[PDB]
């Protein structure tokens, strides 16, 4: 919904996100699937940079991505890691929504 929150769910520090203690926590609540990029917040900030009003955008380039999928055990996940372009919504010059991977 902004760039605060847009960093928190999902930007990663680390790599090897520690999927069944962070998808518990409020943020994510058990949900079946979070896309995490793994990157310093910057660059990801860049990939806005200049537009304005809401308009969802494809990466120029490809970056770090781990996901947390669901198991068929509630709550309990794999990470999976993996290497794409991915989809945000640009607002003001930042990410506000992740929208998806590899496709607008």
């Amino acid at each position: 919904q902004d760039w605060l929150t847009f960093q928190k769910k999902h930007i990663t520090n680390t790599r090897d996100v520690d999927c069944d203690n962070i998808m518990s926590t409020n943020l994510f609540h058990c949900k079946d699937k979070n896309t995490f990029i793994y990157s310093r917040p910057e660059p990801v900030k860049a990939i806005c940079k200049g537009i304005i009003a809401s308009k969802n955008v494809l990466t120029t380039s490809e970056f770090y991505l781990s996901d947390c999928n669901v198991t068929s055990r509630p709550c309990k996940y794999k990470l999976k890691k993996s290497t794409n372009k991915f989809c945000v919504t640009c607002e003001n010059q930042a990410p506000v929504h992740f929208v998806g991977v590899g496709s607008c």
